[PDB]
């Protein structure tokens, strides 16, 4: 019948973008889809936000795409660029780009360019990932001041590690990094993400980037849901039941026949796997919603199939719709019953689902 | 480019094909394809074993790509039709099926088919999966003996829940209501896929169905790997580095601050995230070959980026090659270490990964 099929609410995506702009209304939206989209689908998720300010991606190939589907808004390269190389094209395609280390720098500064590149140092301020250190950054930061090839002013990007915890001091301990560097010098600044954006007003400065929000869903792991903050999920993952099958007690389902049922039942076998995207993690008692009313995972989740308990005279047939996450099931659900992230949950899936886009 | 790519082998994956041949001699090979050929590609997979008797699938859109491709062997769909509209397709484009259900043998019974079609009755032995229950099985059996549409002799086949669990005497028993309902009765039979045919010379009979261990793979959560069976990893899970960092003692480092360097040193940041399908519940400890070398994952996986401690003083440079498995770092490790299936590991990848095929 219908299988894995992902279904994408352009409506819920634009009311987003705008509510963040409620959210952050002194600060350019820089629309985070890497990863395609956060599984929304990059190019499509891009098409359905011709407001945003930026679009934000990983690697310079997903900012490519996005030229190629006909993109034109400015793309800003995260992680900048991993080859020197890569220069003329970022220059030529208009892409904005960070600048985390010497080779970037370098690259820079000795490239020939018929066109300057804005760029946006980023600064490490306590995540330690990607970025120039403090003691480093003021002799980097001139440098990219004195590049023919670097549009003038130079930005300033950071990125929070705790954004999330706001009980701890390490969000207010970036901030302070971040407000030291920056004192006295132009060009735009930028350090929130989601949390950033939802939990600190003092960190929207200029820009802020959008990303697990932009899709409804919460950036935190305390049960909150995207519509704690007034946006709408974007994603429902989902498929439909291949078989209907009588079931006795006493009798195990799945691989090690890891769940034994109690009672003569009915069990349903959906067309939704790993092999999908769906976690493997998934225990027995994992919510999924077959024909709108909840019912629980029972025995392993295999690569092709599920198996959920219907009850011993269900009426439910194969063919019928079931919900893996969607209306009536939040994501974020799935990931406290799963203790999956919800940010792993929406991003790795596998190109096995159908994309679907409505209204 | 030269970013998350999933490297096939060629060359190991004849090799296991044949190697498999030479363990189960008397048995014709069903080369499981499913799920894009368990992260290997499901077209390419198929077109380097042209000497298949057949491919496996899960889904009926699996086996038209196949057909879509070029590939003209025969397909088998192991969880047999959802939409009895699809019988005229299945019967034009020779793909055998699966029959485990009432909706199936009924829209066989009535269809009108310019030709017959080959079909695979589903038993239930004991996995409670798919498949007609022992009770209902010898009347559902005989029907599809007086279609019309059903190629005669029906095949039989099932599927294994525990055959990598040698001590409990689950596949024993399927076994014993296996061979009780083929009695007497014309038609291949099939039950073993991996675990079967590595563990269980006594389920091979006329066609086994080889999926995680064709790839080189262990089925087998016992630390072994396919080469303890004399199959090459086909799969290598690559990246680079785009990033090498000094970092100080007591400095944490990723989300959650959830890593803390007791000593001075360098990190290295790959190319590599669960936005490509590695998994996030990797811990920090967790291997991985940065220039050849084994180097731990310190701090929490994220979307797109990893970081490994690579020591105070090493020479690892950006652009260096990264192993996340592959040579020298067999999935099965990385499975234990991470606690997360190998099944998963190579299967549960996005489409932001590059596949590249080699020789
Ligand atoms: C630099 C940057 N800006 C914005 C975002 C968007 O964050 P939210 O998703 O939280 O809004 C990310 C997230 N990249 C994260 C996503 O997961 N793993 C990462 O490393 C990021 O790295
Ligand atoms: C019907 C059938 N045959 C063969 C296999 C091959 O198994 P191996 O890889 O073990 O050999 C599977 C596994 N499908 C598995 C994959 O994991 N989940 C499943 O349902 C299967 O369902």
């Amino acid at each position: 019948m219908q299988a894995a099929t992902v279904v994408i609410n352009r409506r819920a995506l634009r009311h987003n973008l705008q509510r963040l702009r409620e959210l952050a209304p002194a600060s350019k939206m820089v629309a985070v889809v890497k990863a395609n989209a956060y599984g929304h689908g990059l190019l499509e998720t891009a098409r359905t936000l011709p407001d945003a300010d930026a679009f934000g991606v990983a690697r310079l190939e997903e900012a490519l795409r996005l030229r190629a589907g006909g993109i034109t808004k400015p793309v800003l390269l995260l992680e900048g660029f991993f080859d020197a190389r890569d220069l003329p094209t970022i220059s030529a395609q208009h892409f904005h780009t960070a600048v985390h280390n010497e080779e970037q720098l370098a690259a820079l500064e000795e490239a020939s360019l018929d066109e300057p590149v804005t760029v946006w140092m980023k600064l490490d301020t306590g995540m330690h990932r990607l970025g120039v250190r403090p003691e480093q950054a003021e002799a980097f930061y001139h440098r990219l001041t004195q590049c023919k090839n670097v549009r003038q002013p130079v930005n300033i990007v950071s990125h929070f590690a705790r954004a999330d915890e706001p009980k701890c001091g390490a969000t207010e301990k970036q901030l302070a990094i971040f407000n030291t560097f920056c004192e006295g010098k132009p060009g735009q600044r930028s350090i929130a993400a989601s949390g950033g954006i939802l939990l600190w007003p003092q960190s929207h400065f200029d820009w802020v980037r959008p990303g697990i929000i932009l899709y409804g869903v919460s950036p935190l792991e305390d049960r909150s849901t995207g519509a704690d903050f007034g946006c709408q999920p974007v994603m429902s993952l989902t498929s439909s039941l291949i078989a209907v099958r009588e079931h006795k007690a006493g009798e195990p389902v799945g691989y090690g026949g890891t769940w034994v049922s109690e009672r003569d039942t009915r069990l349903g076998v959906v067309a939704m796997g790993y092999g999908d995207g769906y976690p493997r993690a998934a225990p027995s008692g994992t919510p999924v919603l077959v024909n709108g009313r909840e019912v629980p995972i029972v025995g392993r989740v295999a690569m092709d199939m599920i198996c959920v308990d219907l009850g011993p005279q269900a009426q439910d047939k194969a063919g019928d719709p079931v919900i893996l996450w969607g209306e009536g099931l939040p994501v974020e659900r799935i990931a406290e019953m799963t203790k999956v992230s919800a940010y792993e949950l929406i991003t790795r899936l596998t190109s096995r689902v159908a994309m679907k886009y409505v209204d």
